[PDB]
Formats: structure tokens, sequence, C-alpha cells
């Protein structure tokens, strides 16, 4: 049934809900190499990712590999980081900036491709949509306080803020996030690649 990765994307593109992205020769994107052993849960894509079907290759992905601390390469190329974001396509334009990921769409497809990926040992949690659906909060917790204990949801996940411009100014009202949160995630990081 949905025993592989090329079925599942068979039904997604399927679905009624993507028809308009089907019908203009766009696919679902997601990176789930067999291999992963950290799955990386973020929004969804943008235009731009949209169309290089690669995820964070941007200066929020070399923000966001430095907090990991990995290199350009380790990241795309050692097939141990999966990615596999709260909507697989990008939403379209918002006011600010991309509308959010599709209500429903992740209740549908996360599950089957997660249990095609055994070696997973950490799911890092990107802003407030992959908390409060992997962490199941009601979307009144606050993201804040959720990075603030972070060893609440450790080993299985670690909550984030992205690692964007506009949050620089957050970064700088939140020092500890910089200066205790991300070495924790850089140590729990190297256990993980060094493992097996």
């Amino acid at each position: 049934a949905m025993t592989s990765l090329e079925e599942i994307t068979k039904a997604i593109m399927a679905d009624s809900q993507n028809k308009v992205f089907t019908e203009k020769n766009i696919e679902p994107l997601f990176a789930a190499p067999k291999t992963a052993r950290i799955n990386i849960v973020g929004q969804a894509p943008g235009i731009k990712a949209q169309e290089s079907r690669l995820y964070w290759n941007d200066k929020s992905g070399d923000r966001l590999r430095e907090w990991m601390g990995v290199d350009y390469d380790t990241f795309y190329h050692s097939g141990y980081f999966a990615v596999i974001p709260m909507d697989f396509y990008y939403p379209g334009k918002g006011k600010s900036g991309d509308l959010p990921p599709r209500k429903g769409f992740a209740q549908k497809w996360h599950q089957p491709i997660l249990d095609l990926l055994p070696d997973i040992q950490l799911t890092i949690l990107i802003g407030n949509y992959a908390q409060k659906y992997y962490l199941h909060q009601k979307s009144s917790v606050k993201l804040t306080d959720t990075v603030a204990h972070y060893k609440k949801y450790l080993p299985d996940y670690f909550p984030l803020v992205h690692p964007s411009p506009r949050n620089q100014i957050w970064m700088s009202r939140h020092p500890w996030f910089e200066a205790q949160v991300v070495p924790d995630l850089k140590k729990i990081i190297q256990q993980i690649i060094q493992s097996s």
C-alpha cells in the first residue's frame, strides 16, 4: 500500500488537496534518505525551494548549519539529515511572507514517511507549526517558553526558533539561546553523527 517513498509520493500527488500543484508539474518536496538520523521539521518550502528541490539552501540554512555544528557538505551529502516540513508545498504569497502550512497535511503523510526512517534519533522542531503538532500543544502555548525548557522534550525532540534575520532581535533579548541551548544542540548532534 503506502510502503515505499515512491508510493507515498504518488498518493500525495493524487490527493485532490494538491490538484493545483500536480497540474503544474509541482511534486511534494521532502528529504527522507533511509540513512537519516536527524529529522528537521520546519514550516514549508517557499517559491525558491519549490524550484530548487532543496531545503535550507539559503542564509537561514547557513545559520542553522552553524547552530547545528555541521558544514554544508555534511548537511546535504552525509545522508544523516531528513527534512520533513509541515507542508511539502509552497502555500502561496501572504502579506509579510508565505501563507501558513495547510491544516491537516502532516496528519496525512508524515507518519508513513517516518515509518521508512528507522535510524532517526532526534527530531528538530523549528517554529510554532512544527512544535504545536509534534509536542501536541494548544496554539496558546508560547514558543519562547517551549525553547527555554527544551530538555523537557529530549531525547526525541529539540525545539528551536527559526534562524531568520527577523529573529536577530529576539536572540539579542534572549542570549541564553545562543549561550546554552545552541551549544547543547551541537553536542547532541555530534553524538548522533558519531553513533553506531
